[PDB]
Protein backbone atom coordinates (compact mmCIF):
# COMPACT_ATOMS: atom_id res chain seq x y z
CA UNK A 1 0.00 0.00 0.00
CA UNK A 2 1.84 3.32 0.49
CA UNK A 3 5.74 3.11 0.24
CA UNK A 4 7.79 5.33 2.59
CA UNK A 5 10.37 6.07 0.14
CA UNK A 6 13.73 8.36 1.15
CA UNK A 7 15.49 11.40 -0.02
CA UNK A 8 18.33 12.93 0.65
CA UNK A 9 18.79 16.79 0.55
CA UNK A 10 21.03 19.78 2.22
CA UNK A 11 20.99 20.15 5.99
CA UNK A 12 20.77 22.50 8.38
CA UNK A 13 20.10 21.26 11.58
CA UNK A 14 21.05 23.99 14.37
CA UNK A 15 21.35 21.04 17.16
CA UNK A 16 21.49 16.61 17.33
CA UNK A 17 17.61 15.67 16.18
CA UNK A 18 16.79 11.86 16.26
CA UNK A 19 14.92 10.04 13.03
CA UNK A 20 11.25 10.79 12.96
CA UNK A 21 12.15 14.75 13.74
CA UNK A 22 9.99 16.75 11.03
CA UNK A 23 11.78 18.98 9.47
CA UNK A 24 10.91 22.35 7.07
CA UNK A 25 13.21 24.68 5.16
CA UNK A 26 14.83 27.46 6.28
CA UNK A 27 13.84 30.18 4.42
CA UNK A 28 16.82 32.33 3.75
CA UNK A 29 19.47 29.13 3.16
CA UNK A 30 17.20 26.04 2.06
CA UNK A 31 18.57 23.75 4.15
CA UNK A 32 16.83 21.16 5.74
CA UNK A 33 16.33 21.83 9.59
CA UNK A 34 13.52 20.90 12.18
CA UNK A 35 10.56 22.12 11.88
CA UNK A 36 9.30 24.62 14.70
CA UNK A 37 6.31 23.44 15.22
CA UNK A 38 4.79 26.84 14.46
CA UNK A 39 5.38 27.29 11.22
CA UNK A 40 1.89 26.36 9.90
CA UNK A 41 2.31 24.47 6.30
CA UNK A 42 6.03 24.12 6.12
CA UNK A 43 7.18 21.21 7.44
CA UNK A 44 8.16 18.94 4.01
CA UNK A 45 9.75 15.75 5.22
CA UNK A 46 10.23 13.64 8.14
CA UNK A 47 14.36 13.20 9.21
CA UNK A 48 15.07 9.52 8.39
CA UNK A 49 18.81 8.89 10.05
CA UNK A 50 19.93 10.31 13.14
CA UNK A 51 21.68 13.81 12.34
CA UNK A 52 23.12 16.96 13.43
CA UNK A 53 24.48 20.78 13.14
CA UNK A 54 27.64 18.93 11.19
CA UNK A 55 25.99 16.65 9.10
CA UNK A 56 25.93 17.98 5.45
CA UNK A 57 23.07 15.92 3.84
CA UNK A 58 20.20 14.90 5.67
CA UNK A 59 18.22 11.59 4.48
CA UNK A 60 14.54 11.68 5.24
CA UNK A 61 11.15 10.26 4.66
CA UNK A 62 9.23 12.33 1.74
CA UNK A 63 6.36 10.03 1.28
CA UNK A 64 4.69 7.35 3.40
CA UNK A 65 1.89 7.30 6.21
CA UNK A 66 3.22 7.66 9.60
CA UNK A 67 1.73 7.00 13.18
CA UNK A 68 1.27 10.08 14.95
CA UNK A 69 2.55 8.59 18.13
CA UNK A 70 5.55 7.57 15.88
CA UNK A 71 6.23 11.11 14.85
CA UNK A 72 8.65 12.87 17.45
CA UNK A 73 7.19 16.36 16.91
CA UNK A 74 8.04 19.34 18.61
CA UNK A 75 7.00 20.28 21.72
CA UNK A 76 5.84 23.66 20.74
CA UNK A 77 3.08 22.05 18.32
CA UNK A 78 1.01 21.61 20.92
CA UNK A 79 -2.30 20.98 18.30
CA UNK A 80 -3.04 17.61 17.51
CA UNK A 81 -5.10 18.25 14.70
CA UNK A 82 -2.35 20.80 13.48
CA UNK A 83 0.08 18.11 13.94
CA UNK A 84 -2.09 15.30 11.83
CA UNK A 85 -2.25 18.09 8.81
CA UNK A 86 0.99 19.25 9.35
CA UNK A 87 1.84 17.33 5.68
CA UNK A 88 -1.41 17.45 4.00
CA UNK A 89 -0.29 18.43 0.21
CA UNK A 90 2.79 16.24 0.23
CA UNK A 91 2.98 12.74 -0.27
CA UNK A 92 3.48 11.96 3.99
CA UNK A 93 0.34 11.63 5.76
CA UNK A 94 -0.06 10.49 9.33
CA UNK A 95 -2.42 8.03 11.02
CA UNK B 1 1.11 3.30 -12.96
CA UNK B 2 -0.07 5.69 -10.86
CA UNK B 3 -1.80 4.14 -7.64
CA UNK B 4 -4.32 6.47 -5.43
CA UNK B 5 -2.98 6.51 -1.89
CA UNK B 6 -5.14 7.14 0.64
CA UNK B 7 -5.06 9.12 3.86
CA UNK B 8 -7.02 10.29 6.66
CA UNK B 9 -6.80 12.90 9.14
CA UNK B 10 -9.81 15.47 11.41
CA UNK B 11 -12.15 16.89 8.94
CA UNK B 12 -14.42 19.96 9.71
CA UNK B 13 -17.15 19.56 6.42
CA UNK B 14 -20.06 22.07 6.91
CA UNK B 15 -21.92 20.21 4.34
CA UNK B 16 -22.36 16.56 2.72
CA UNK B 17 -19.30 16.00 0.41
CA UNK B 18 -19.46 13.29 -2.24
CA UNK B 19 -16.56 10.89 -2.70
CA UNK B 20 -14.22 13.19 -5.37
CA UNK B 21 -14.74 16.57 -3.71
CA UNK B 22 -11.29 18.66 -3.65
CA UNK B 23 -10.47 19.32 -0.39
CA UNK B 24 -8.54 22.42 1.44
CA UNK B 25 -7.05 22.82 5.06
CA UNK B 26 -9.17 25.33 7.27
CA UNK B 27 -7.12 28.40 8.13
CA UNK B 28 -8.16 28.34 11.92
CA UNK B 29 -8.13 25.21 12.77
CA UNK B 30 -6.33 23.18 9.73
CA UNK B 31 -9.01 20.27 9.58
CA UNK B 32 -9.86 19.49 6.39
CA UNK B 33 -12.85 21.13 4.66
CA UNK B 34 -13.71 21.64 0.98
CA UNK B 35 -11.90 23.37 -1.38
CA UNK B 36 -13.22 27.11 -1.99
CA UNK B 37 -12.17 27.00 -5.21
CA UNK B 38 -10.71 30.68 -4.91
CA UNK B 39 -7.98 30.33 -2.34
CA UNK B 40 -4.95 29.51 -5.16
CA UNK B 41 -2.58 26.56 -4.13
CA UNK B 42 -4.36 25.55 -1.25
CA UNK B 43 -5.98 22.11 -2.66
CA UNK B 44 -4.37 19.58 -0.59
CA UNK B 45 -6.23 16.23 -1.65
CA UNK B 46 -9.09 14.63 -3.09
CA UNK B 47 -11.83 13.20 -0.40
CA UNK B 48 -12.34 9.37 -1.17
CA UNK B 49 -15.45 8.30 1.16
CA UNK B 50 -18.37 10.32 1.42
CA UNK B 51 -18.31 12.04 4.31
CA UNK B 52 -20.21 15.31 5.98
CA UNK B 53 -20.80 17.62 8.64
CA UNK B 54 -20.52 14.83 11.49
CA UNK B 55 -17.71 13.09 9.89
CA UNK B 56 -14.77 13.52 12.31
CA UNK B 57 -12.23 11.98 10.19
CA UNK B 58 -12.03 12.55 6.05
CA UNK B 59 -10.48 10.02 3.71
CA UNK B 60 -8.45 11.19 1.38
CA UNK B 61 -6.88 10.59 -1.99
CA UNK B 62 -3.08 12.05 -1.44
CA UNK B 63 -1.99 10.98 -4.94
CA UNK B 64 -3.03 9.62 -8.16
CA UNK B 65 -4.27 11.02 -11.74
CA UNK B 66 -7.79 12.01 -11.66
CA UNK B 67 -9.73 12.79 -14.77
CA UNK B 68 -11.07 16.50 -15.17
CA UNK B 69 -14.51 15.06 -15.77
CA UNK B 70 -14.49 13.16 -12.36
CA UNK B 71 -13.80 15.51 -9.61
CA UNK B 72 -16.35 17.26 -8.17
CA UNK B 73 -15.09 21.04 -8.37
CA UNK B 74 -16.66 23.55 -5.86
CA UNK B 75 -19.12 25.98 -8.55
CA UNK B 76 -16.99 28.89 -7.14
CA UNK B 77 -13.51 27.48 -9.53
CA UNK B 78 -14.79 28.45 -12.73
CA UNK B 79 -11.79 28.27 -14.59
CA UNK B 80 -10.60 25.17 -16.14
CA UNK B 81 -6.37 26.18 -16.28
CA UNK B 82 -6.63 26.86 -12.56
CA UNK B 83 -8.77 23.63 -11.79
CA UNK B 84 -6.29 21.40 -13.81
CA UNK B 85 -3.46 22.35 -12.11
CA UNK B 86 -4.83 22.98 -8.51
CA UNK B 87 -2.82 20.07 -7.47
CA UNK B 88 0.77 21.47 -8.92
CA UNK B 89 3.72 20.17 -6.48
CA UNK B 90 0.94 17.53 -4.71
CA UNK B 91 1.75 14.13 -6.26
CA UNK B 92 -2.19 14.39 -7.17
CA UNK B 93 -2.50 15.51 -10.78
CA UNK B 94 -5.37 15.55 -13.08
CA UNK B 95 -5.79 14.83 -16.66
CA UNK C 1 13.23 2.44 -6.52
CA UNK C 2 10.93 5.50 -6.31
CA UNK C 3 8.98 5.61 -9.73
CA UNK C 4 8.79 8.81 -11.53
CA UNK C 5 4.97 9.44 -12.10
CA UNK C 6 4.19 11.62 -14.89
CA UNK C 7 1.33 13.81 -15.45
CA UNK C 8 -0.37 16.79 -17.54
CA UNK C 9 -1.29 19.71 -17.41
CA UNK C 10 -1.85 23.05 -19.65
CA UNK C 11 1.53 24.65 -20.64
CA UNK C 12 2.14 28.34 -21.02
CA UNK C 13 5.53 28.10 -22.18
CA UNK C 14 7.13 31.28 -24.10
CA UNK C 15 10.37 29.18 -25.82
CA UNK C 16 11.57 25.70 -26.22
CA UNK C 17 12.35 23.93 -23.37
CA UNK C 18 13.57 19.94 -23.25
CA UNK C 19 12.79 17.50 -21.37
CA UNK C 20 14.29 17.66 -17.49
CA UNK C 21 13.15 21.21 -17.41
CA UNK C 22 11.66 22.38 -14.00
CA UNK C 23 8.76 24.06 -14.13
CA UNK C 24 6.38 26.36 -11.98
CA UNK C 25 2.47 27.76 -12.33
CA UNK C 26 2.35 30.88 -13.76
CA UNK C 27 0.91 33.25 -10.79
CA UNK C 28 -1.84 34.71 -12.91
CA UNK C 29 -2.78 32.14 -15.25
CA UNK C 30 -1.95 28.93 -13.23
CA UNK C 31 -0.66 27.36 -16.61
CA UNK C 32 2.60 25.66 -15.97
CA UNK C 33 5.79 27.31 -16.91
CA UNK C 34 9.44 27.27 -16.76
CA UNK C 35 10.97 27.72 -13.28
CA UNK C 36 12.51 31.35 -13.06
CA UNK C 37 15.01 29.34 -10.86
CA UNK C 38 14.62 32.58 -8.84
CA UNK C 39 11.20 32.45 -6.81
CA UNK C 40 11.46 30.33 -3.62
CA UNK C 41 9.37 26.72 -3.67
CA UNK C 42 7.66 27.32 -6.79
CA UNK C 43 9.11 24.35 -8.58
CA UNK C 44 6.22 21.82 -8.86
CA UNK C 45 7.36 19.48 -11.98
CA UNK C 46 10.43 18.85 -13.99
CA UNK C 47 9.35 18.58 -17.91
CA UNK C 48 9.39 15.00 -19.09
CA UNK C 49 8.66 15.25 -22.90
CA UNK C 50 10.13 18.63 -24.91
CA UNK C 51 7.70 21.57 -25.34
CA UNK C 52 7.50 25.06 -26.58
CA UNK C 53 5.30 28.35 -26.85
CA UNK C 54 2.93 26.23 -28.80
CA UNK C 55 2.30 23.21 -26.24
CA UNK C 56 -1.10 23.37 -25.57
CA UNK C 57 0.07 20.30 -22.75
CA UNK C 58 2.72 19.66 -20.93
CA UNK C 59 3.80 16.10 -20.02
CA UNK C 60 6.16 16.28 -16.80
CA UNK C 61 7.26 14.45 -14.06
CA UNK C 62 5.16 15.04 -10.62
CA UNK C 63 7.60 12.30 -8.56
CA UNK C 64 10.63 10.40 -8.70
CA UNK C 65 14.47 10.69 -7.76
CA UNK C 66 16.61 13.14 -10.25
CA UNK C 67 20.10 13.45 -10.41
CA UNK C 68 21.45 17.15 -9.90
CA UNK C 69 23.46 17.00 -12.85
CA UNK C 70 20.77 15.47 -14.77
CA UNK C 71 18.46 18.89 -14.60
CA UNK C 72 18.33 20.97 -16.54
CA UNK C 73 18.18 24.01 -14.28
CA UNK C 74 17.59 27.87 -14.94
CA UNK C 75 21.29 29.99 -15.53
CA UNK C 76 19.36 31.96 -12.71
CA UNK C 77 19.57 29.16 -10.12
CA UNK C 78 22.61 30.36 -8.84
CA UNK C 79 22.68 28.30 -5.52
CA UNK C 80 23.50 24.76 -5.67
CA UNK C 81 21.35 24.14 -1.95
CA UNK C 82 18.12 26.06 -2.83
CA UNK C 83 18.61 24.08 -6.09
CA UNK C 84 18.56 20.56 -4.06
CA UNK C 85 15.58 21.60 -2.52
CA UNK C 86 13.70 23.50 -5.19
CA UNK C 87 11.25 20.27 -4.71
CA UNK C 88 11.12 20.23 -1.03
CA UNK C 89 7.30 19.08 -0.05
CA UNK C 90 6.46 17.82 -3.67
CA UNK C 91 6.92 13.89 -3.97
CA UNK C 92 9.79 14.85 -6.56
CA UNK C 93 13.60 15.42 -4.72
CA UNK C 94 17.02 15.25 -6.04
CA UNK C 95 20.10 13.13 -5.66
Amino acid sequence: SDPAHTATAPGGLSAKAPAMTPLMLDTSSRKLVAWDGTTDGAAVGILAVAADQTSTTLTFYKSGTFRYEDVLWPEAASDETKKRTAFAGTAISIV
